[PDB]
Protein backbone atom coordinates (compact mmCIF):
# COMPACT_ATOMS: atom_id res chain seq x y z
CA UNK A 1 0.00 0.00 0.00
CA UNK A 2 0.98 3.49 -1.24
CA UNK A 3 -2.17 5.00 -0.26
CA UNK A 4 -4.68 6.14 2.65
CA UNK A 5 -2.83 6.43 6.14
CA UNK A 6 0.51 5.38 6.46
CA UNK A 7 2.36 5.57 9.93
CA UNK A 8 5.46 7.40 10.50
CA UNK A 9 6.05 4.98 13.20
CA UNK A 10 7.63 5.34 16.78
CA UNK A 11 11.04 3.57 17.24
CA UNK A 12 9.63 2.68 21.31
CA UNK A 13 12.59 2.04 23.51
CA UNK A 14 13.19 0.68 26.71
CA UNK A 15 14.84 3.06 29.55
CA UNK A 16 18.38 1.81 27.88
CA UNK A 17 17.37 2.98 24.51
CA UNK A 18 17.42 0.28 22.45
CA UNK A 19 14.19 -1.23 20.84
CA UNK A 20 10.78 -2.26 23.08
CA UNK A 21 9.78 -5.56 21.14
CA UNK A 22 6.69 -5.75 23.56
CA UNK A 23 5.64 -1.60 22.77
CA UNK A 24 6.71 -2.54 18.82
CA UNK A 25 3.74 -5.51 18.67
CA UNK A 26 1.66 -3.48 20.44
CA UNK A 27 1.60 -0.81 18.12
CA UNK A 28 1.48 -2.94 15.17
CA UNK A 29 -1.53 -4.88 16.50
CA UNK A 30 -2.87 -1.17 17.09
CA UNK A 31 -2.74 -0.45 13.59
CA UNK A 32 -3.52 -3.35 12.13
CA UNK A 33 -7.11 -2.86 14.07
CA UNK A 34 -7.06 0.58 13.17
CA UNK A 35 -7.15 0.36 9.53
CA UNK A 36 -3.84 1.74 9.12
CA UNK A 37 -2.63 1.65 5.39
CA UNK A 38 1.15 1.01 5.97
CA UNK A 39 3.64 1.53 8.05
CA UNK A 40 7.35 3.48 7.38
CA UNK A 41 9.54 1.90 9.60
CA UNK A 42 12.52 3.75 11.15
CA UNK A 43 12.30 7.12 9.32
CA UNK A 44 12.54 10.54 10.53
CA UNK A 45 9.47 9.84 13.28
CA UNK A 46 11.44 6.37 14.03
CA UNK A 47 14.81 7.73 15.32
CA UNK A 48 16.64 6.91 11.71
CA UNK A 49 19.16 9.48 12.90
CA UNK A 50 20.36 7.78 16.36
CA UNK A 51 20.12 4.31 15.30
CA UNK A 52 23.17 2.70 13.23
CA UNK A 53 22.98 0.90 10.18
CA UNK A 54 22.58 -2.81 12.16
CA UNK A 55 20.04 -1.47 14.80
CA UNK A 56 17.81 0.55 11.84
CA UNK A 57 17.96 -3.24 9.82
CA UNK A 58 17.15 -4.74 13.22
CA UNK A 59 14.39 -2.91 13.80
CA UNK A 60 12.85 -2.70 10.52
CA UNK A 61 13.17 -7.23 10.31
CA UNK A 62 11.17 -6.88 13.38
CA UNK A 63 8.46 -4.71 12.26
CA UNK A 64 8.03 -7.55 9.05
CA UNK A 65 8.00 -10.38 11.28
CA UNK A 66 5.60 -8.57 14.11
CA UNK A 67 3.19 -7.54 10.84
CA UNK A 68 2.96 -10.75 9.68
CA UNK A 69 1.83 -10.05 6.66
CA UNK A 70 -1.42 -8.15 8.05
CA UNK A 71 -0.07 -4.74 6.81
CA UNK A 72 2.55 -3.46 4.45
CA UNK A 73 5.61 -2.42 5.92
CA UNK A 74 7.71 0.57 4.13
CA UNK A 75 11.61 0.96 4.94
CA UNK A 76 13.19 4.22 5.39
CA UNK A 77 16.76 4.29 3.62
CA UNK A 78 17.39 7.69 3.80
CA UNK A 79 21.63 8.39 3.59
CA UNK A 80 23.36 11.58 2.31
CA UNK A 81 25.79 9.47 0.43
CA UNK A 82 24.85 7.62 -2.30
CA UNK A 83 26.89 4.40 -1.43
CA UNK A 84 25.60 4.22 2.23
CA UNK A 85 21.74 4.82 0.70
CA UNK A 86 22.38 1.62 -1.73
CA UNK A 87 24.26 0.01 1.35
CA UNK A 88 21.07 0.36 3.26
CA UNK A 89 18.75 -0.42 0.36
CA UNK A 90 20.32 -3.26 -0.02
CA UNK A 91 19.62 -5.09 3.36
CA UNK A 92 16.31 -4.62 2.76
CA UNK A 93 16.44 -6.53 -0.79
CA UNK A 94 14.20 -9.77 -0.75
CA UNK A 95 13.30 -9.22 2.52
CA UNK A 96 9.11 -8.80 2.06
CA UNK A 97 9.55 -5.21 3.05
CA UNK A 98 7.03 -3.15 -0.08
CA UNK A 99 9.20 -0.55 -0.60
CA UNK A 100 11.52 2.10 0.67
CA UNK A 101 11.23 5.80 1.93
CA UNK A 102 14.13 7.57 0.83
CA UNK A 103 14.90 10.90 1.47
CA UNK A 104 17.19 13.90 -0.36
CA UNK A 105 20.08 13.94 0.72
CA UNK A 106 20.94 16.17 3.62
CA UNK A 107 23.67 18.32 5.02
CA UNK A 108 25.72 18.46 1.93
CA UNK A 109 23.16 19.83 -0.42
CA UNK A 110 23.82 18.56 -3.56
CA UNK A 111 22.11 20.22 -6.36
CA UNK A 112 19.12 19.09 -8.68
CA UNK A 113 21.38 17.25 -10.77
CA UNK A 114 23.09 15.71 -7.78
CA UNK A 115 19.79 14.96 -6.34
CA UNK A 116 18.91 12.98 -10.03
CA UNK A 117 22.19 10.92 -9.82
CA UNK A 118 21.62 9.90 -6.11
CA UNK A 119 17.81 8.61 -6.60
CA UNK A 120 18.91 6.84 -10.33
CA UNK A 121 21.29 5.37 -8.75
CA UNK A 122 19.36 4.17 -5.78
CA UNK A 123 16.60 3.33 -7.92
CA UNK A 124 19.02 0.86 -10.14
CA UNK A 125 20.79 -1.08 -7.37
CA UNK A 126 16.93 -2.05 -6.34
CA UNK A 127 14.07 -4.17 -7.17
CA UNK A 128 12.06 -2.20 -4.48
CA UNK A 129 9.67 0.65 -5.13
CA UNK A 130 11.04 3.76 -3.87
CA UNK A 131 9.18 6.76 -2.60
CA UNK A 132 11.14 10.28 -2.72
CA UNK A 133 11.04 12.24 0.60
CA UNK A 134 10.95 16.06 0.99
CA UNK A 135 11.44 17.65 3.65
CA UNK A 136 13.45 21.11 3.14
CA UNK A 137 13.37 22.55 6.59
CA UNK A 138 15.92 19.15 7.91
CA UNK A 139 17.86 18.58 4.89
CA UNK A 140 19.05 21.97 3.58
CA UNK A 141 17.74 20.75 0.09
CA UNK A 142 14.60 21.12 -1.80
CA UNK A 143 13.62 18.51 -4.43
CA UNK A 144 11.82 20.79 -7.42
CA UNK A 145 8.53 19.34 -9.43
CA UNK A 146 11.00 19.72 -12.45
CA UNK A 147 13.57 16.91 -10.95
CA UNK A 148 10.82 14.74 -9.84
CA UNK A 149 9.31 14.72 -13.48
CA UNK A 150 13.32 13.38 -14.27
CA UNK A 151 12.78 10.52 -11.58
CA UNK A 152 9.35 9.81 -12.29
CA UNK A 153 10.62 8.53 -15.85
CA UNK A 154 12.74 5.74 -13.80
CA UNK A 155 11.14 2.59 -13.22
CA UNK A 156 10.88 1.93 -9.79
CA UNK A 157 10.51 5.15 -8.42
CA UNK A 158 6.80 5.52 -7.76
CA UNK A 159 5.81 8.36 -5.56
CA UNK A 160 6.94 11.30 -3.13
CA UNK A 161 6.32 12.03 0.21
CA UNK A 162 6.39 16.19 0.33
CA UNK A 163 6.63 17.57 3.39
CA UNK A 164 7.04 21.39 2.73
CA UNK A 165 3.97 22.11 3.52
CA UNK A 166 3.90 24.39 0.16
CA UNK A 167 0.73 23.10 -1.12
CA UNK A 168 1.24 23.92 -4.44
CA UNK A 169 3.88 21.75 -5.22
CA UNK A 170 0.77 18.73 -5.78
CA UNK A 171 -0.67 20.13 -8.93
CA UNK A 172 2.99 21.44 -9.73
CA UNK A 173 4.10 17.36 -9.84
CA UNK A 174 1.08 16.07 -10.87
CA UNK A 175 1.31 17.70 -14.03
CA UNK A 176 4.27 16.88 -14.44
CA UNK A 177 4.42 12.74 -13.59
CA UNK A 178 1.95 10.03 -14.85
CA UNK A 179 -1.98 9.25 -13.31
CA UNK A 180 -0.05 6.39 -11.62
CA UNK A 181 2.52 8.55 -9.32
CA UNK A 182 1.90 8.58 -5.69
CA UNK A 183 1.45 11.94 -4.11
CA UNK A 184 1.36 12.00 -0.34
CA UNK A 185 1.84 14.29 2.10
CA UNK A 186 4.48 14.78 4.96
CA UNK A 187 2.45 16.93 6.56
CA UNK A 188 0.01 16.37 9.39
CA UNK A 189 -1.91 19.77 9.45
CA UNK A 190 -1.80 20.06 5.44
CA UNK A 191 -2.68 17.06 4.85
CA UNK A 192 -6.09 17.01 3.96
CA UNK A 193 -5.73 20.04 2.22
CA UNK A 194 -2.80 18.18 0.03
CA UNK A 195 -5.37 15.10 -0.38
CA UNK A 196 -8.21 17.68 -1.33
CA UNK A 197 -6.09 19.04 -4.33
CA UNK A 198 -5.43 15.39 -5.85
CA UNK A 199 -2.99 13.75 -3.14
CA UNK A 200 -3.69 10.34 -2.56
CA UNK A 201 -2.54 9.89 1.12
CA UNK A 202 -0.27 11.50 4.15
CA UNK A 203 2.73 9.39 6.24
CA UNK A 204 1.75 10.48 9.22
CA UNK A 205 3.23 11.26 12.77
CA UNK A 206 -0.46 12.39 14.57
CA UNK A 207 -1.63 8.51 12.87
CA UNK A 208 0.74 7.20 15.86
CA UNK A 209 -1.99 8.11 18.55
CA UNK A 210 -5.28 8.63 16.59
CA UNK A 211 -4.68 5.51 13.97
CA UNK A 212 -8.39 5.01 13.80
CA UNK A 213 -9.62 8.98 13.17
CA UNK A 214 -6.39 9.19 10.59
CA UNK A 215 -7.98 6.10 8.47
CA UNK A 216 -11.28 7.35 8.74
CA UNK A 217 -10.33 10.53 7.46
CA UNK A 218 -8.28 9.45 4.42
CA UNK A 219 -11.15 7.08 3.33
CA UNK A 220 -13.67 9.93 3.42
CA UNK A 221 -10.93 12.03 1.44
CA UNK A 222 -10.33 9.44 -1.28
CA UNK A 223 -14.26 9.10 -1.72
CA UNK A 224 -14.58 13.00 -2.02
CA UNK A 225 -16.29 13.50 1.24
CA UNK A 226 -14.44 16.57 2.41
CA UNK A 227 -16.73 17.99 4.52
CA UNK A 228 -16.95 15.22 6.79
CA UNK A 229 -13.51 14.04 6.81
CA UNK A 230 -12.47 18.35 7.56
CA UNK A 231 -14.78 17.28 10.77
CA UNK A 232 -12.25 15.04 11.71
CA UNK A 233 -9.09 16.87 10.77
CA UNK A 234 -10.69 19.88 13.28
CA UNK A 235 -10.77 17.29 15.74
CA UNK A 236 -7.06 16.39 15.09
CA UNK A 237 -5.68 19.69 14.26
CA UNK A 238 -4.35 20.40 18.06
CA UNK A 239 -2.34 17.20 17.65
CA UNK A 240 -1.38 18.40 14.32
CA UNK A 241 0.32 21.21 15.38
CA UNK A 242 1.35 20.14 19.05
CA UNK A 243 2.82 17.02 18.30
CA UNK A 244 5.76 19.35 17.18
CA UNK A 245 5.55 21.76 20.56
CA UNK A 246 9.38 19.96 21.08
CA UNK A 247 11.47 18.17 17.92
CA UNK A 248 9.58 15.70 16.83
CA UNK A 249 9.33 12.49 18.10
CA UNK A 250 9.44 13.65 21.90
CA UNK A 251 5.99 14.46 22.30
CA UNK A 252 4.65 12.01 20.06
CA UNK A 253 6.14 9.31 21.82
CA UNK A 254 5.15 10.77 25.14
CA UNK A 255 1.63 10.69 23.75
CA UNK A 256 2.46 7.00 23.08
CA UNK A 257 2.71 6.07 26.62
CA UNK A 258 0.67 8.20 28.15
CA UNK A 259 -1.95 6.15 25.65
CA UNK A 260 -0.86 3.14 27.21
CA UNK A 261 0.67 2.22 23.78
CA UNK A 262 4.28 1.81 24.58
CA UNK A 263 6.25 0.86 27.67
CA UNK A 264 8.69 4.06 28.24
CA UNK A 265 8.90 7.76 25.98
CA UNK A 266 12.41 7.20 25.81
CA UNK A 267 14.98 8.29 23.56
CA UNK A 268 18.11 9.14 22.21
CA UNK A 269 20.22 12.05 22.54
CA UNK A 270 20.39 15.14 21.25
CA UNK A 271 16.66 14.05 21.97
CA UNK A 272 15.95 14.87 25.26
CA UNK A 273 12.74 14.24 27.71
CA UNK A 274 9.40 16.42 26.90
CA UNK A 275 9.66 19.11 29.31
CA UNK A 276 6.42 19.48 31.79
CA UNK A 277 5.22 22.34 30.22
CA UNK A 278 5.11 20.22 27.29
CA UNK A 279 3.31 17.59 28.31
CA UNK A 280 0.59 19.63 29.69
CA UNK A 281 0.19 20.64 26.05
CA UNK A 282 0.08 17.60 24.38
CA UNK A 283 -2.13 16.03 26.91
CA UNK A 284 -4.89 19.13 25.72
CA UNK A 285 -4.69 17.96 22.60
CA UNK A 286 -4.77 14.68 22.93
CA UNK A 287 -8.39 15.24 25.37
CA UNK A 288 -9.42 17.56 22.28
CA UNK A 289 -9.21 14.62 19.70
CA UNK A 290 -10.95 12.71 22.65
CA UNK A 291 -8.69 10.33 23.04
CA UNK A 292 -8.79 10.62 27.27
CA UNK B 1 46.08 27.21 16.44
CA UNK B 2 42.97 28.66 16.71
CA UNK B 3 43.01 31.96 15.29
CA UNK B 4 43.97 33.50 11.80
CA UNK B 5 43.22 32.18 8.49
CA UNK B 6 42.08 28.26 9.28
CA UNK B 7 41.51 26.39 6.02
CA UNK B 8 39.00 24.02 5.84
CA UNK B 9 40.98 21.51 3.27
CA UNK B 10 39.44 19.34 0.59
CA UNK B 11 39.50 15.74 0.53
CA UNK B 12 42.06 15.41 -2.80
CA UNK B 13 40.76 12.20 -4.87
CA UNK B 14 41.50 10.17 -7.29
CA UNK B 15 39.18 9.29 -10.36
CA UNK B 16 37.81 6.56 -7.65
CA UNK B 17 37.00 8.80 -5.50
CA UNK B 18 39.80 7.68 -3.04
CA UNK B 19 41.97 9.80 -0.85
CA UNK B 20 45.25 10.77 -3.45
CA UNK B 21 48.63 11.25 -1.19
CA UNK B 22 49.99 13.13 -3.69
CA UNK B 23 47.35 15.71 -3.64
CA UNK B 24 47.00 15.73 -0.12
CA UNK B 25 51.13 16.47 0.52
CA UNK B 26 50.94 19.12 -1.89
CA UNK B 27 47.98 21.27 -0.12
CA UNK B 28 49.38 20.61 3.41
CA UNK B 29 53.07 22.19 1.85
CA UNK B 30 50.86 24.78 0.52
CA UNK B 31 49.65 25.84 3.77
CA UNK B 32 52.84 25.36 5.50
CA UNK B 33 53.80 27.75 3.12
CA UNK B 34 51.38 30.02 2.95
CA UNK B 35 50.58 31.34 6.36
CA UNK B 36 47.95 29.26 7.33
CA UNK B 37 46.99 28.84 10.53
CA UNK B 38 45.62 25.28 10.84
CA UNK B 39 44.01 22.79 8.75
CA UNK B 40 40.32 21.56 9.53
CA UNK B 41 40.25 17.88 8.19
CA UNK B 42 37.34 16.21 6.99
CA UNK B 43 34.66 19.36 7.51
CA UNK B 44 31.81 20.16 5.37
CA UNK B 45 34.15 21.08 2.63
CA UNK B 46 36.62 17.61 3.18
CA UNK B 47 33.37 15.53 2.27
CA UNK B 48 32.72 14.53 5.63
CA UNK B 49 29.47 13.47 4.21
CA UNK B 50 30.42 10.38 1.70
CA UNK B 51 33.56 9.33 3.77
CA UNK B 52 32.88 6.54 6.40
CA UNK B 53 34.65 7.25 9.88
CA UNK B 54 37.10 4.71 8.73
CA UNK B 55 38.58 6.64 5.25
CA UNK B 56 37.34 10.01 7.53
CA UNK B 57 40.06 8.83 10.57
CA UNK B 58 42.38 7.42 7.88
CA UNK B 59 42.10 11.29 6.14
CA UNK B 60 43.08 12.63 9.47
CA UNK B 61 45.77 10.27 10.25
CA UNK B 62 47.18 10.94 6.80
CA UNK B 63 47.43 14.64 7.10
CA UNK B 64 48.72 14.53 10.63
CA UNK B 65 51.51 12.34 9.46
CA UNK B 66 52.09 14.82 6.24
CA UNK B 67 51.96 17.83 8.11
CA UNK B 68 54.47 16.34 10.71
CA UNK B 69 54.54 19.00 13.02
CA UNK B 70 54.15 22.35 11.03
CA UNK B 71 50.71 23.51 10.97
CA UNK B 72 48.59 22.01 13.27
CA UNK B 73 45.31 19.85 12.48
CA UNK B 74 42.03 19.85 13.63
CA UNK B 75 39.83 17.04 13.27
CA UNK B 76 36.16 17.55 11.91
CA UNK B 77 34.21 14.88 14.04
CA UNK B 78 30.55 16.34 14.00
CA UNK B 79 27.19 13.32 13.83
CA UNK B 80 23.89 13.56 14.53
CA UNK B 81 23.84 11.50 17.29
CA UNK B 82 25.80 11.78 20.42
CA UNK B 83 27.01 8.45 21.20
CA UNK B 84 28.39 8.14 17.62
CA UNK B 85 29.73 11.89 18.03
CA UNK B 86 31.49 10.50 21.22
CA UNK B 87 32.78 7.17 19.76
CA UNK B 88 34.47 9.34 16.45
CA UNK B 89 35.48 12.09 19.01
CA UNK B 90 37.29 8.96 20.48
CA UNK B 91 39.17 7.45 17.86
CA UNK B 92 41.50 10.84 17.74
CA UNK B 93 42.51 10.61 21.04
CA UNK B 94 46.32 10.82 21.53
CA UNK B 95 46.30 11.30 17.65
CA UNK B 96 48.17 14.75 17.73
CA UNK B 97 45.40 16.74 16.64
CA UNK B 98 45.00 20.17 18.57
CA UNK B 99 40.87 20.14 18.71
CA UNK B 100 37.88 19.21 16.88
CA UNK B 101 35.47 20.94 15.10
CA UNK B 102 32.10 19.56 16.20
CA UNK B 103 28.83 20.42 14.33
CA UNK B 104 25.39 20.59 15.92
CA UNK B 105 23.29 17.48 14.98
CA UNK B 106 21.83 17.84 11.51
CA UNK B 107 18.55 16.82 10.27
CA UNK B 108 17.25 15.31 14.05
CA UNK B 109 16.49 19.34 14.98
CA UNK B 110 17.20 19.09 18.79
CA UNK B 111 16.03 21.68 20.64
CA UNK B 112 18.71 24.23 22.63
CA UNK B 113 18.35 21.49 25.75
CA UNK B 114 19.31 18.92 23.58
CA UNK B 115 22.04 20.56 22.12
CA UNK B 116 23.33 21.85 25.22
CA UNK B 117 23.38 18.20 26.44
CA UNK B 118 25.05 16.61 23.11
CA UNK B 119 28.20 18.78 23.39
CA UNK B 120 28.46 18.91 26.79
CA UNK B 121 28.47 14.98 26.54
CA UNK B 122 31.32 14.79 23.54
CA UNK B 123 33.33 17.72 25.66
CA UNK B 124 32.84 15.56 28.95
CA UNK B 125 34.45 12.21 27.37
CA UNK B 126 37.60 13.58 26.41
CA UNK B 127 40.75 16.24 27.00
CA UNK B 128 40.85 17.56 22.89
CA UNK B 129 39.77 21.36 23.09
CA UNK B 130 36.28 21.43 21.39
CA UNK B 131 34.58 24.36 18.60
CA UNK B 132 31.19 24.19 18.03
CA UNK B 133 30.14 24.61 14.95
CA UNK B 134 26.83 25.89 14.19
CA UNK B 135 25.95 26.01 10.38
CA UNK B 136 21.80 26.15 10.10
CA UNK B 137 21.67 26.14 6.14
CA UNK B 138 22.77 22.43 6.00
CA UNK B 139 21.83 21.23 9.50
CA UNK B 140 18.12 22.58 9.74
CA UNK B 141 19.21 23.95 13.38
CA UNK B 142 20.61 27.39 14.76
CA UNK B 143 23.25 26.67 17.95
CA UNK B 144 21.62 30.26 20.23
CA UNK B 145 24.22 32.91 21.43
CA UNK B 146 22.25 31.91 25.15
CA UNK B 147 23.13 28.61 24.53
CA UNK B 148 26.48 28.79 23.33
CA UNK B 149 26.70 30.96 26.82
CA UNK B 150 25.74 27.76 28.75
CA UNK B 151 28.35 25.71 26.61
CA UNK B 152 31.44 28.52 26.92
CA UNK B 153 31.47 27.41 30.53
CA UNK B 154 32.62 23.41 29.72
CA UNK B 155 36.24 23.65 30.29
CA UNK B 156 37.21 22.03 27.13
CA UNK B 157 34.71 23.98 24.98
CA UNK B 158 36.55 26.85 23.76
CA UNK B 159 35.14 28.52 21.51
CA UNK B 160 32.27 28.60 17.78
CA UNK B 161 32.38 28.73 14.29
CA UNK B 162 29.50 30.70 13.45
CA UNK B 163 28.47 30.08 9.92
CA UNK B 164 25.49 32.33 10.06
CA UNK B 165 26.25 35.11 7.99
CA UNK B 166 24.67 36.76 10.33
CA UNK B 167 26.73 39.14 12.39
CA UNK B 168 24.47 40.63 14.99
CA UNK B 169 25.75 36.98 16.35
CA UNK B 170 29.40 37.53 17.09
CA UNK B 171 28.72 40.13 19.65
CA UNK B 172 25.83 38.42 21.02
CA UNK B 173 28.22 35.71 21.92
CA UNK B 174 30.90 37.71 22.55
CA UNK B 175 29.21 39.49 25.79
CA UNK B 176 28.19 36.24 27.04
CA UNK B 177 31.45 34.30 26.72
CA UNK B 178 34.88 35.22 28.61
CA UNK B 179 37.50 37.42 26.77
CA UNK B 180 39.91 33.76 25.89
CA UNK B 181 36.57 32.02 23.91
CA UNK B 182 37.61 32.06 20.62
CA UNK B 183 34.88 33.35 18.23
CA UNK B 184 35.25 32.24 14.25
CA UNK B 185 33.87 32.92 11.00
CA UNK B 186 32.14 30.20 9.27
CA UNK B 187 31.27 32.59 5.95
CA UNK B 188 34.00 33.55 3.97
CA UNK B 189 31.80 36.65 2.25
CA UNK B 190 31.36 37.98 5.97
CA UNK B 191 34.22 37.22 7.54
CA UNK B 192 36.53 40.14 7.38
CA UNK B 193 33.49 41.78 9.01
CA UNK B 194 33.32 39.45 11.80
CA UNK B 195 36.75 39.90 12.49
CA UNK B 196 36.07 43.76 12.50
CA UNK B 197 33.19 42.94 14.77
CA UNK B 198 35.33 41.51 17.69
CA UNK B 199 36.17 37.54 15.80
CA UNK B 200 39.40 35.96 16.07
CA UNK B 201 39.56 34.30 12.46
CA UNK B 202 37.60 32.47 9.83
CA UNK B 203 37.53 28.95 8.72
CA UNK B 204 37.59 29.28 5.10
CA UNK B 205 36.68 27.89 2.15
CA UNK B 206 38.62 30.49 0.19
CA UNK B 207 41.77 29.61 1.80
CA UNK B 208 42.33 26.15 -0.24
CA UNK B 209 43.44 28.60 -3.04
CA UNK B 210 43.74 32.00 -1.54
CA UNK B 211 45.98 31.01 1.33
CA UNK B 212 48.75 33.72 1.48
CA UNK B 213 46.06 36.77 0.72
CA UNK B 214 43.65 34.96 3.61
CA UNK B 215 46.62 34.62 6.05
CA UNK B 216 47.37 38.30 5.55
CA UNK B 217 44.07 39.84 5.36
CA UNK B 218 43.38 37.69 8.61
CA UNK B 219 46.56 39.33 10.29
CA UNK B 220 45.44 42.92 9.52
CA UNK B 221 42.32 42.31 10.94
CA UNK B 222 44.09 40.87 14.38
CA UNK B 223 46.17 43.85 14.04
CA UNK B 224 43.37 46.60 13.50
CA UNK B 225 44.06 47.17 9.85
CA UNK B 226 40.28 47.09 8.97
CA UNK B 227 40.97 49.25 5.29
CA UNK B 228 44.54 47.27 4.59
CA UNK B 229 42.31 43.59 5.25
CA UNK B 230 39.47 45.53 3.49
CA UNK B 231 42.01 45.52 -0.02
CA UNK B 232 42.84 41.95 0.19
CA UNK B 233 39.16 40.85 0.83
CA UNK B 234 37.46 42.92 -1.95
CA UNK B 235 39.71 40.87 -4.23
CA UNK B 236 38.96 37.83 -2.70
CA UNK B 237 34.88 38.13 -2.67
CA UNK B 238 34.15 37.30 -5.87
CA UNK B 239 35.48 33.60 -4.90
CA UNK B 240 33.58 34.32 -1.39
CA UNK B 241 30.62 34.11 -3.23
CA UNK B 242 31.65 32.22 -6.10
CA UNK B 243 32.86 29.01 -4.74
CA UNK B 244 29.31 28.48 -3.61
CA UNK B 245 28.30 29.03 -7.59
CA UNK B 246 27.48 25.29 -7.65
CA UNK B 247 27.44 23.00 -4.29
CA UNK B 248 30.64 23.21 -1.82
CA UNK B 249 33.70 21.39 -2.56
CA UNK B 250 32.18 21.38 -6.39
CA UNK B 251 34.09 24.56 -7.09
CA UNK B 252 36.51 24.64 -5.15
CA UNK B 253 38.12 21.10 -5.93
CA UNK B 254 37.85 22.46 -9.40
CA UNK B 255 39.54 25.50 -8.84
CA UNK B 256 42.51 23.58 -7.00
CA UNK B 257 42.35 21.01 -9.95
CA UNK B 258 42.69 24.19 -11.93
CA UNK B 259 45.93 25.62 -10.12
CA UNK B 260 47.89 22.15 -10.38
CA UNK B 261 47.08 22.01 -6.43
CA UNK B 262 45.26 18.69 -6.65
CA UNK B 263 45.60 16.17 -9.54
CA UNK B 264 41.73 15.46 -10.20
CA UNK B 265 38.87 17.32 -9.32
CA UNK B 266 36.40 14.61 -8.30
CA UNK B 267 33.96 14.48 -5.48
CA UNK B 268 31.40 11.01 -4.04
CA UNK B 269 28.17 11.32 -5.05
CA UNK B 270 25.18 13.29 -4.30
CA UNK B 271 28.21 15.93 -5.34
CA UNK B 272 28.47 16.02 -9.37
CA UNK B 273 30.89 17.58 -11.74
CA UNK B 274 31.11 21.43 -12.10
CA UNK B 275 29.29 22.75 -15.28
CA UNK B 276 31.38 24.65 -17.85
CA UNK B 277 28.98 27.68 -16.51
CA UNK B 278 30.32 26.98 -13.56
CA UNK B 279 33.95 26.59 -14.75
CA UNK B 280 33.77 30.36 -16.80
CA UNK B 281 32.32 31.82 -13.26
CA UNK B 282 34.97 30.31 -11.19
CA UNK B 283 37.87 30.72 -13.92
CA UNK B 284 36.73 34.86 -14.14
CA UNK B 285 36.94 34.81 -9.82
CA UNK B 286 40.82 33.47 -9.73
CA UNK B 287 41.76 35.45 -11.96
CA UNK B 288 40.12 38.85 -10.25
CA UNK B 289 41.71 36.84 -7.32
CA UNK B 290 45.06 37.21 -9.11
CA UNK B 291 45.42 33.92 -9.24
CA UNK B 292 45.40 32.99 -12.87
K1 LIG C 1 21.93 7.09 11.87
K1 LIG D 1 8.24 5.33 -12.28
K1 LIG E 1 29.88 10.13 6.92
K1 LIG F 1 35.46 26.93 28.03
Amino acid sequence: MFTGSIVAIVTPMDEKGNVCRASLKKLIDYHVASGTSAIVSVGTTGESATLNHDEHADVVMMTLDLADGRIPVIAGTGANATAEAISLTQRFNDSGIVGCLTVTPYYNRPSQEGLYQHFKAIAEHTDLPQILYNVPSRTGCDLLPETVGRLAKVKNIIGIREATGNLTRVNQIKELVSDDFVLLSGDDASALDFMQLGGHGVISVTANVAARDMAQMCKLAAEGHFAEARVINQRLMPLHNKLFVEPNPIPVKWACKELGLVATDTLRLPMTPITDSGRETVRAALKHAGLL
